[PDB]
């Protein structure tokens, strides 16, 4: 029971663990695609001697934080343990040997997607950003005379207009946190999964405003139900405008997306309850492997005055936090702690999704200053509300 | 078609259209109850000539807001338009004369709960609160290592109790935005609400700590299903203490319970995910009477510096509105509006519960400056997390 | 195992045998009711040597058929085999003895509810009306710029009205093929089941016109759902009135009412699919006891040329028919048969719900004269459609 | 916003906007077969400048109406707004456009079948037929004694016998209401549609007789379920012959069929009940577009005496309207009205689907006059029941 770096005799049986452990997965076509986002050493294998029982990577991927700030991000993925050897701590060392790698290699961030909620907390991953789906009953609903746009918006083939799509996305990635860098294989993937499958997914259609983008399709089973896949909007007034343009799908009774909490499109209709919450669940998850080098890296709110604190990270080291004009320096020290919490919670308030107060009713952060604890809740917070980019 | 305050023979005709209105409806045995609540021209009823078609009241209540701040509240409630009488403005006419007479009497906020979400906006309403159905997978829930108390808690019969259930709520309510002091009669309701139906409901059990309680019962169809009707906690140890003890139903399989967006239950397991949000919606809804009186009485976040701006409520006043130091003063001007919003906006602003950020997102408030967005938004945000207290 | 009229002695185990057959019984107060319906030797019970093992009854009727014209009609009820002597004959043997009772009697017709479709056409009995039940989703109604009554509608308490209901229930069971005199004892029963019961119905509320009542409640499980329970218009006007209320109850998604298949309802909508059929079955069965009586008694339709033919019924004699002027004279002939069909088919004719021409495609009714088909089709059809009054 | 006949040019964009609005939408190659059918001038499309936004168009049809007459039929089809361009009046200009060319092209009716039923009653469609779902418990199907054919049927394959269903199908079209002209291009898409898809339908079967065929096949997720997509029988015998052929589908539960409300099966069985109507719905939609040469063209019932009354269709012309020996004569009069009723009325009760009596009690229909009703309803009768051919 070894764990190396794969070498290219390894990759059929990394593909075989892959089909048995993803239901995903296509086959190793969107192998080429994703391999390029692995650098040179950013893979491990378990060999029982001798078949690959154990695999994970890590992706190079470009996050952007609070401040619209962009971090080097390792992206976790492929991590899968064989059924034949649960239970022997395989996860544990592919884990601490990738951020042993991560940490050395400079790293500030890593982040994954969890298949279940319970596995990687207790290796310091926070989740960071919150997926919420909205269905709306579209037969009911009517636009309040506030909303904008009272048609900029055309109906398109997403494969004849991949060139606008990059450009919005890329402009949407760099103002919001969550935004991650979209490479040019993950486009190619994305119009793959676009086109009709025989016995599979119908055609997806594309709405195309100049300062946005929805691609649709309508679902396998129900065919009064469309599913926005993904809608990338850079102003209010794209925004509004796609929402008028999805509520026109007549022949539809419900539209559903995977959004934030912080959607808008409730209060676009006279009847806020139309846009029903059908699903909630835990995005992007972060793991800080430099605590100094992430919290000096992102925006802190402008409205909170300065303070200084001593934040410990538990077993992640003791710092000075000074905290102000949007800015944080946080240097070394032995000085006594104001605040303790584990590698996971920092993740969690990241990006400004968890507020401190709310964590520390959990008893998972810890300080006897309640003042603190509000300029903490304060300075965290994000003026534009995290979202999620892509799965990975 | 006629509007007046009811007298005594109009009530037999009113709880007539009740019983044919509201489903929830028992009888009048819980009017004696309700009625006590209603003052002396807190009523109004449409008469055709000659029956009633139409009824509106209001209950004198006390609503906690943001500063532990208790406002005279009148809550709107027992709102039926017969469906005979559909489309006769029979609704406008009752709300506009509650109101006029709500003015007069000097509350400077409405509230009420609604059957639906599209009525009530265009009528100065806005949802203050929201509902968040938390399910627990409760099999699966392990207890983190940082969650308090790793028992202080009993099973009890509610009616042996009631005096330590009436001290922990009165508690409760003037410390958390939304609370509304109950009143005996309504503690009398929710008593009887708890004792088995025969071909209704089971009989309701009570953990009870010091410093919390909860109220559950087994569902009637479900028998692996507990439903939390009612947990109020003053303290985060009562609030674990109270969850372990949920969690210890050994013979349920999911543990319901109707909360708020920031309960930090998810915090307290190794997997955050087991508590499922099944169901949101708006719980209480305000309207704002009198702006300046509203906005002056809460408190307001200390981070945020002082600043100064002009708001303007559409046919509801233009104020000079200055925030410092946690406290507002609101006061006449005809000086140019830098923020422009509709009364029920407004409302939603006023526990906290909807970010003004958001809002203007939607047009439903409007500004040329994004700085003084970030201002309303931290100044209107609560220390407290707003919760709903109780429905009417 | 013999044949008998039951003796005071015998009832017990009729109740006992009704509790274990019938899922609808009440028990033996609804008894009192019926029975005064049951005249001195209108039930048969089988006894083996020895308890009822078997039992069957008809009550006095008053069937209204085309022409406004009003029938003594035998309606047989609690027709119950134990399940411990199936297949003995004893169905066959006690509708054998009731048969000659009520043709001895001098009964035109006998009539029944079938709880199966595949026991009562060997006996003579063929289904006569044809019971649609309508769902329509409230939320999407609007009334057709045409239709009557763009309120002369009371919502009311049952119990208060008895005698409206009565009169206009009278009214419209005179005038509508398929009515029946609904005796005191049959209405004390209607508002007995119009009372909530605990852990079974909730409250019946009723919408009375001038000229028409609806009685609805909520669904038990159901509480979108508003169940018609009878809906009686003698008016176009009053029908249309009726329905502006039950499209007026605000709180409902859904209106279900057990109707006719000529219900002009879809017609009164913008939209006629919004009135869904949701089910469709036979109602009241029609055993004509003498050919001649029953083919003589009704009108006919004054629109066809005066006919002759030659009818005959399967063992139920052959006739010289001539229909002319809306009348029909039927005398004994020996002349050759020009139409031949089973007793069953002329019940199902009787009261114009079925065309001959569908049942001649079938076989069920033979002819070489597709023109006196035709005439027959014309001369059967019921200016007013029939409906079907209330379950015996 | 201009509306226009397509150039070639334009069609790629009809294609997309067809893709994005018809979930039955296969793709170009079909779109060879139905543009066969569209004449020269029989499309038209709005132009956003500048990208199609909306498109309808009519195929050259041929309508069998009673008296086995057969019309020069418009059948609109392919109609879409783009969900970006809703309530900006395109289908209204687009069917005012191609109802002048169609009245001016000397077409007495044009046609439709209705996504929704709400939409085209304003443009003067009335729906003239009904879809009638019938699901058979087969497991329990005993055909009665008197049923036909107590084989002549085959079990085959679609492709195989093209030609003797092309055969049965135009002598069935001929002699029924409803019956459409099935051009070659349209039995090509037929038998396309009867292979098996994979991950789609089933393989197609027929059972043939001479005088009638079904084609069958298993439901995807259901296989105990067949559905019938069609069956055409000439003859009585047929008919039945080929139910005793479904019915012994020995593997499958259920058996359903879109057939008409007279559909004999249910008597040609001992249990009528084990033919549920599982589903209703209008069918053909008609638009008389020239009121005298419709109305004189039709067959009218035989058994109705010479009458003659005065016919106003709202803003369609008024007519003195004689009826006698089976044919109308109809010429313009300024004499009053006796009858009034919208052009979608009128279209309704052309092929007999739907009583004037119904209609008279929804108020589509006003008289004063009792008899001259009961004579429409007689005279507009149809002696062979109206049937749906297929949808386009
Ligand atoms: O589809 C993504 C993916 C696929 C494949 C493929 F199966 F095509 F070879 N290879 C991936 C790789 C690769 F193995 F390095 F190529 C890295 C990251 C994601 C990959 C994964 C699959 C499961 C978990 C989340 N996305
Ligand atoms: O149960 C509450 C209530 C009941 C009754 C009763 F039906 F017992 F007479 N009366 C109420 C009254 C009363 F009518 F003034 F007594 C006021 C407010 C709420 C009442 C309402 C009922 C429906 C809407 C929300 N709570
Ligand atoms: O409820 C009706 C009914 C009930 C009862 C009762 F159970 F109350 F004694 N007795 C009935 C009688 C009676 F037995 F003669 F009293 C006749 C007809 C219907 C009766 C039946 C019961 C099942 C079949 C249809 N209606
Ligand atoms: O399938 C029918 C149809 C298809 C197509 C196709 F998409 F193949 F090009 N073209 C049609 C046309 C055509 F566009 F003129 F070719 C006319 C009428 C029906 C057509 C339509 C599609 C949706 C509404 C009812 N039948």
């Amino acid at each position: 029971v070894t764990l190396c770096s794969p070498t290219e005799d390894d990759w059929p049986g990394m593909f075989l663990l892959a089909a048995a452990s993803f239901t995903d997965f296509i086959g190793p076509e969107s192998a080429t695609a994703w391999r390029t986002l692995v650098p040179t050493d950013g893979a491990v294998v378990v060999r029982d001697g001798s078949e690959v029982v154990g695999m994970a990577l890590y992706m190079d991927l470009r996050l952007t934080v609070p401040g619209e700030v962009v971090l080097p991000t390792a992206g976790l993925s492929f991590v899968a343990v064989a059924p034949t050897h649960r239970r022997r701590g395989l996860l544990r060392a592919m884990c601490a040997e990738l951020h042993r790698r991560i940490a050395d290699s400079g790293y500030p961030v890593a982040a994954l997607h969890a298949s279940e909620g319970g596995i990687y907390g207790r290796f310091g991953y926070g989740p960071a950003t919150t997926l919420h789906e909205l269905t709306v009953d579209r037969r009911f609903a009517r636009f309040h005379a506030d909303a904008p746009g009272g048609s900029s918006v055309r109906l398109v083939r997403p494969t004849e207009h991949r060139g606008e799509f990059e450009a919005i996305y890329e402009r949407w990635r760099q103002q919001v946190p969550g935004g991650l860098l979209r490479p040019q294989v993950l486009w190619d993937e994305l119009l793959a999964e676009a086109k009709a499958a025989p016995g599979g997914d119908r055609e997806s259609f594309a709405l195309l405003h100049p300062d946005g983008y929805a691609l649709y399709r309508v679902d396998r089973t129900d065919l009064k139900l469309a599913r926005v896949s993904e809608l990338r909007a850079v102003t209010a007034d794209a925004h509004c405008a796609l929402w008028r343009a999805l509520i026109g799908l007549d022949s539809m009774e419900r539209i559903s997306i995977i959004t934030h909490p912080q959607d808008p499109l409730p209060h676009l209709l006279t009847d806020t309850r139309l846009a029903r919450t059908t699903w909630r669940q835990d995005g992007l998850w972060l793991r800080i492997m430099n605590v100094p080098a992430a919290l000096e890296a992102r925006g802190y709110a402008h409205e909170v005055g300065e303070f200084s604190t001593v934040l410990e990270v538990s077993d992640g080291g003791r710092f000075a936090l000074k905290i102000g004009d949007g800015r944080a320096r946080c240097t070394p020290t032995d000085a006594a702690a104001e605040i303790e919490m584990d590698r996971d919670v920092l993740g969690s308030l990241y990006l400004g999704a968890h507020r401190a107060s709310t964590l520390a009713a959990a008893n998972r952060l810890r300080t006897k200053d309640s003042q603190l604890l509000r300029r903490l809740d304060a300075a965290f917070a994000s003026d534009v509300p995290v979202q999620t980019a892509f799965e990975f």
